[PDB]
């Protein structure tokens, strides 16, 4: 409970450090659609979520266990898969950052 939350934040540490950011970048901020010209992106996303905010929600102790930490960063990365082709640059960065959540999620208390 405490434990799997202090889990889940040494997962989310390892989301943001310097192992990953070559390929975590895209998820570190909310996307500004606006200033990427992606006006569709608010009619086809309707819970937009990134890493900054599930940062500030971990800190906040909005989540009260491990899984809805988990559905948070998933929804991030389902978003991605959502609103991008399959075979685009940015989905090929989500795949492998989230190899890297799945696989040390897996390893919880």
């Amino acid at each position: 409970l405490s434990e799997q939350l202090k889990h889940c934040n040494g997962i989310l540490k390892e989301l943001l450090s310097k192992k990953h950011a070559a390929y975590a970048w895209p998820f570190y901020k909310p996307v500004d659609a606006s200033a990427l010209g992606l006006h569709d992106y608010h009619d086809i996303i309707k819970h937009p979520m990134d890493l900054s905010t599930v940062k500030r929600k971990m800190e906040n102790r909005d989540y009260r266990d491990a899984q809805e930490f988990a559905a948070d960063v998933r929804l991030m990365f389902s978003n991605c898969y959502k609103y991008n082709p399959p075979d685009h640059d940015v989905v090929a960065m989500a795949r492998k950052l989230h190899d890297v959540f799945e696989f040390r999620y897996a390893k919880m208390p």
